[PDB]
RNA sequence: UUUUUUUUUUUUUUUUUUUUUUUUUUUUUUUUUUUUUUUUUU
């Protein structure tokens, strides 16, 4: 398209995850349930490949019967559309929703046993992780979740250090959690006054399986020369 | 039903797809206007199929091959990518396997048929490696997409010629995922990875005594 | 060859076009979007067409879809090459007449290749803009910058050479590249260790931490 | 979306000898240095225009002469049946190559009006020119590799050399390594009819690869 | 066989490099005798 606007653009951001997150609960929390975060989890992939092909600035996508307002900046055309403080793109959702999963987790039992039965993160299973390293270390795989440090101990932030270690992912991609602040302080200040936590959460996440695999045998192939 | 709408819906575990079953099927449906003409035609232009089911937005897109029409069920469009298939039914893998097994099939039981299906059936993922049907039917249409589903039938060739693609070409070694939960026969897996071994072995071997590199009579000077 | 074209002629034929819709904001959009707009003409089978930046609509000759490589373009037309140069001529005559106007084109224009090294209006505005595509049509106006600017990246970035074609033919005023490759040597020399000075290139984030690895 | 036929089997290598005969009787006596000069300007493009059309044969114009030409460009096309005779836009150029080459050696005079008619971009952007001489000038036209003999195998070392300094992906010298020379196979000749092939190689080897002035002398009075 | 790369000459043209933020985008995406992705002849 033919047609370029400004895009009056500042330097410090405005848009601050907890008040985005309140406002998210404010507008669709009464509508949430596992099931529902369920469906978004496991079509998120599809929802963005969607959304990449699609020419409207905004989409309503419903996952599991929950219709939600989204703000497209995949299409190409639309990548430096400004998005508004408590609109949510695809990737702004996903943190929100695995941050509701975690707040209706770290209070009971059973809500943790429920969820671990229905929700699935595929991007933490991938790594061998599972419910079972806790929900803190699972839910924060999810897209978005680098969004809430405090909320998942950190551990979005180790992931993706590891990311670079292990794996070959391009350095940017960090380029935003390590902007994002943790609870209380700015970045400058839980970079070295949090240094212990993160690298206690940085040894968890470094303790978790490679891990790329897929059952034994697994010993035939190996037989083979692999 | 509208590509802005997702659910629900379900998990996933337990394939109940039985190819034998699906195949007799598929003989039912479409086996009285089989002949090699047909399948001649499906092999050349699988690949193009599978560029054009990819772009295509109908969940069973209605494909001719030589004069024969044929109802596909289409996972390619990247939407449809997850879909329920039923156990009858066929994706364009599944028809391949199906005709793979029925030419085999066909010449298992007739030189002369085999005979007339060597000179009219080509399987260009076969020949890029130097396979020619004077390796054997079970070798040649081992290379054919879908062939996995049928291991006894085409004596373990199927994932032999994956081993070989990830040891020789860099395959993604997950490429291999559906081969190693397929059956031979009634055993699973699991049963032949450690029982059949020695078939397995001499499948291998074998495969790997053919002609790959690039397409090179004898290339010197350099490389 | 002999080339007809000259950017002083264009340049004011440009501005009897546009001129009177110009402003900052106009600038600051164009200057913003130009990656954009040229993976836009990319792709578009027209030979001409009109784009707007910042609600001003400008008709652009289309040479970037491969097809129309080497389709003459007529000396007073615009290519969106051309018009990156004639822009940034006219933010600089702007800033010449007075160090206000200057202050506004600093708080609005950005030019992004200028950033990503360290250059900044603050380095003076005929090197910040010497970054800006089609600069290099009035080395006079912009102090031989984005001549210089270039050899850096020669060098300092590996930029294949022979992009440098275009710049080694231009002018200087009315001094032809023969004779300022000589006579204005010292200007030039004393322009490339200035720029020398930026940060030469690049770590944007930090260093401030990461490195118990990377 | 239809589907569909058969379409062949098999090769053997359509003998270009016969189709360059074929192509020579048609437009043979049509043909001169202008229409020449002005295909080899417009090749590039032309094949950016077989691309968009849904036509398997077309009209094109060079020099105001009409060429009937088989269209394999468009994605569609890409595997249609060619001919033995029927011509291409590679096997037109080859043709054209080959036509010039016959007329220079056969007389000076022709020589110098083909020099002065004849652009062949891809031959100067390697600091080629008519001054290395007529066969490896023209042997950098696409199609060339077609008639190795007529070229003395510049067509084959051209190629290696863009293996060797650009970054050319090798499989496109598939074709030239199964072309013939003269009456020897390609396994006879990179055995058979070496030296021969050292000396084109050397010899392309000796020329630059592109060179604006000299300044270069001002470049090199600050890094290069 | 065929297609895909390389396309002279000029004060032409094209190819490269494109801020900033607790913005935005690009990477990684469970499970099955399921499905998708790789490989397609002379």
């Amino acid at each position: 398209q033919f047609i370029f606007e400004d895009v009056p653009q500042r330097n410090a951001a405005t848009f601050n995850p907890e008040v985005g997150y309140v406002a998210f609960i404010g507008k669709y929390g009464q509508q949430l349930n596992f099931g529902v975060a369920r469906v978004f989890f496991l079509n998120q992939k599809k929802a963005k490949m969607v959304l990449h092909k699609t020419a409207q600035p905004s989409v309503d996508l419903t996952f599991g019967g929950v219709k939600f307002t989204v703000v497209n900046n995949h299409f190409p055309q639309y990548v430096s559309n400004p998005v508004p403080d408590n609109a949510i793109t695809l990737h702004r959702m996903s943190g929100y929703l695995a941050r509701w999963i975690a707040d209706t987790c770290k209070a009971s039992v059973l809500k943790l046993a429920e969820a671990s039965a229905q929700i699935v993160m595929p991007l933490a299973e991938v790594k061998g992780c599972t419910w079972a390293d806790g929900y803190t270390m699972y839910l924060g795989f999810a897209p978005g979740a680098e969004m809430f440090l405090d909320a998942f101990d950190f551990y979005p932030l180790v992931i993706e250090m590891h990311r670079v270690l292990k794996d070959n992912m391009d350095v940017n991609f960090m380029k935003k959690v390590l902007r994002q602040r943790y609870g209380t302080m700015t970045a400058e200040e839980w970079m070295t006054q949090k240094i212990t936590e993160i690298k206690a959460a940085f040894n968890s996440v470094g303790q978790l399986a490679w891990a790329k695999s897929g059952f034994s045998p697994a010993a035939r192939t190996f037989l083979q020369q692999f």
